[PDB]
DNA sequence: TGTCCCTCTACCTCCCT
DNA sequence: AGGGAGGTAGAGGGACA
DNA sequence: TGTCCCTCTACCTCCCT
DNA sequence: AGGGAGGTAGAGGGACA
């Protein structure tokens, strides 16, 4: 038991003994915690499964993941078995905080920092429990929370920044580093021909932090002189992680791509303005011609596939799927080209590859449909979603497949659907909707917010009729609800 | 004999010949062209007048008086009949835009600079054309075009502006010279004094704005420790026209003002915060024992709580005992309807206008009195005289429907927007008559009126979701701000 | 003087909830 | 509907050709 | 090498026109 | 209907030890 046995041997043993309650945990489990969290966090996760599931803790397996996962993975699940009770009987944090601080690499750090921390930062006129959650729940979060506390006078007080833009900038992964360029950077940035205080702080609250905004520093005159962009183009191409990265590459590229009938420098700026913009750039490189000749598509429908987060892995997808996709399933490349062109490209066009045939063998769906579903940001989500519902949405709900297809239609899809089978028997047995109405409001971006809100509005109302509040929820969803509200 | 008889003598011959056709102008519009643009302006309305009249330009005579009566209107007339059209054409200005921006001293000046300027104003600085317009369309037009041209870039990176702050501080009179003190002043009233670039903004946001900003600066500290006031009531004194004299008012007079009367710090800076606080605070010191030898401390306050305070007050005085003998009215009617911005007109029409609106229409005073307790009473209760006739005659009106449109700031307008589309939202687009008048019976009820016959006109999307009824009660609710976000949708 | 620009006061209308 | 904001008229001073 | 921190990439949902 | 904004998980690697 006690023993010298191998890495590997060692944690197989584990896994062995981790088939069953209270921690019934598979090889996968297994191997997501191991990568990050490595053998040291499965033995842990081994060691300490009774107490982490059992009172008072109360956690779910899911939450032990999730806590593992991470680099010292072992270090936190020791640290939220002595802070959490601690952090929520005497501070009042939720459970769910307290693991979503543990649950980033250095999770210890972070927990210890916000036991100590949390009692100065939240005195009178400081930051929000939820404010120090947020700083907190990044990797490095010890790190960005003894910052803020370090920085909030000065940046306020010398270079006029609300508490709550210096949260935004902290609220990111090397939050600490961002802290300090800005206020290193400020002045330095904010003169005529420079960037205004709002694009700096975009700039440092969007991800691409001190690298992004050191580099815009750096290449800003260069990308807006010789290579003609807009300081407006600029701070959109670094307002991603990655930023540097994706700046650097258009400095490279922009000449190479925008030759004569090439790219515009505009296409270029909408390609490098999402994260991995570096990826994208130079996948569309790699791969514009080929996608061209090979696959029948025009320069236009790559830089279109291109232009969103994971262009790269959407393109490269495409390359590899196209041919499978129209072959054997009867999709066009116009088709394929529409489910590719949004974020999460890859998994709706691997997940339509998968689910295509289920969906309309099975449930009775048609291609057009499920190239329907597809086409949105988290597609594959969608799908699944679908895949899932339909047979209960149309059975127990009585809704027709057209009626659930629109529903999943959308960006957040599967939210909506999920939200419709929630909502639909209230909003129509108590408030007097009919499904019609329900499907209306759900059937666009925010379908999930849109129900919550009417149905809030009509359980206590603070006037305008129901099916005024119905036109106004499919009009503007929850926004135009919240919107009438300050009328 | 007097020198300035020969000019006087051409002035009279000249405007003797232009009551003719095709202006016709009247004795009213004839000496205020001769006060404001003088003998050449007066002898320039002479020579263009055919020029202007008719094709191509086809202005108005009141347009061509507008232009006219400023100094250097002569100058503003040659250049409108030139760089109109190379304006509606250049940059796609209408004509009364065109004619806004004339109408100022020194327009010629502003419209040859929107003429230069414009464009690089709008690709290089990202500008709208109705923005440049309305920087353009005040004294020294130009001086603030060049200097939003040469200032914005510096006041938006290095001092964190707004482009929409930098057009608001140049869209007033001396918009240069609040443009330029901003720059100067931001950082300093920002970090030695707390103030936001907000109230700044607001401070500079006037005319006069630097004088205001440069005063702020001077007086913060005195008034803040030696009086106890505030930040916020320093800034709100300092932001209005005159907010200088304001300021330097309150210094003197706060202390007076609480001492022998007894205000509280809050009711001095109530009074100081209109245009002419200065005034209204100095007379408030001659009049308020007067005025209560009879009314109360606390009514004199509100009265001078108001834009006008001084001739409100003054009016009070000479009028509150005509009014409550002659007229039946008592002190806290008279009170009321001093108790807004123009007072002092109002007072003066109820006491011209209540026995006709009583006895020629059949209103009570006490409809009189509502209609004429609001901003702007006067222009309601005349428009009401006008209208009464034809809104309850023509379009089937009640004189209670008719009140009630009138009853609030605007009521001119909207009485006016009423006789106006009342007939095509009713027959072309099937609203009841009662629910045109539930939206012209708030603040704002003309343009809300507007926003609602431009939809169900031009249907756009947005507001396609929502059925007329919808419509009206959106209108009523939030006016044409709450139709435009709908259309935002 | 004629013109341009700036400041102050009074008055009117619409907005924001 | 109450305080707040945004706008136009009118008049006078400084400045200067 | 485990722990910590930072940087970079990819994916999902909702908002705003 | 097409971007813009903000949120998350996950991979890789340097520093330190």
């Amino acid at each position: 038991q006690w023993s010298g046995a191998r890495a590997l041997e060692a944690l197989l043993t584990v896994a062995g003994e981790l088939r069953g309650p209270p921690l019934q945990l598979d090889t996968g489990q297994l191997l997501k915690i191991a990568k990050r969290g490595g053998v040291t966090a499965v033995e842990a996760v081994h060691a300490w499964r009774n107490a982490l599931t059992g009172a008072p803790l109360n956690l779910t397996p899911e939450q032990v993941v999730a806590i593992a996962s991470h680099d010292g993975g072992k270090q936190a699940l020791e640290t939220v078995q002595r802070l959490l009770p601690v952090l929520c009987q005497a501070h009042g944090l939720t459970p769910q905080q307290v693991v979503a601080i543990a649950s980033h690499d250095g999770g210890k750090q972070a927990l210890e920092t916000v036991q100590r921390l949390l009692p100065v930062l939240c005195q009178a006129h400081g930051l929000t429990p939820e404010q120090v959650v947020a700083i907190a729940s990044h990797d490095g979060g010890k790190q960005a929370l003894e910052t803020v506390q370090a920085l909030l006078p000065v940046l306020c007080q010398a270079h006029g920044l609300t508490p709550e833009q210096v949260v935004a900038i902290a609220s990111n992964g090397g939050g600490k580093q961002a802290l300090e360029t800005v206020q290193r950077l400020l002045p330095v940035l904010c003169q005529a021909h420079g960037l205004t205080p709002q694009q700096v702080v975009a700039i440092a609250s969007n991800g691409g932090g001190k690298q992004a905004l050191e580099t815009v520093q750096r290449l800003l005159p260069v990308l807006c002189q010789a290579h003609g962009l807009t300081p407006q183009q600029v701070v959109a191409i670094a307002s991603n992680g990655g930023g540097k990265q994706a700046l650097e590459t258009v400095q490279r590229l922009l000449p190479v791509l925008c030759q004569a009938h090439g790219l515009t420098p505009q296409q270029v700026v909408a390609i490098a303005s999402n994260s991995g913009g570096k990826q994208a750039l130079e996948t569309v490189q790699r791969l514009l011609p080929v996608l061209c000749q090979a696959h029948g598509l025009t320069p236009q429908q790559v830089v279109a596939i291109a232009s969103n987060g994971g262009g790269k892995q959407a393109l490269e997808t495409v390359q590899r799927l196209l041919p499978v996709l129209c072959q054997a399933h009867g999709l066009t490349p116009q088709q394929v080209v529409a489910i590719a062109s949004h974020d999460g490209g890859k998994q709706a066009l691997e997940t339509v590859q998968r689910l295509l045939p289920v969906l309309c063998q099975a449930h009775g769906l048609t291609p057009e449909q499920v190239v329907a579903i597809a086409s949105n940001g988290g597609g594959k989500q969608a799908l699944e979603t679908v895949q899932r519902l339909l047979p209960v949405l149309c059975q127990a709900h009585g809704l027709t497949p057209e009626q659930v297809v629109a529903i999943a239609s959308h960006d957040g899809g599967k939210q909506a659907l999920e939200t419709v089978q929630r909502l639909l028997p209230v909003l129509c047995q108590a408030h007097g909707l009919t499904p019609q109405q329900v499907v209306a409001i759900a059937s666009n971006g925010g379908g999930r917010p849109a129900l919550e809100s009417i149905v809030a509005q009509l359980s206590r109302p603070d006037a305008l009729t129901n099916d005024h509040l119905v036109a106004l929820a499919c009009l503007g969803g929850r926004p135009a609800l919240d919107a009438v509200k300050k009328l």
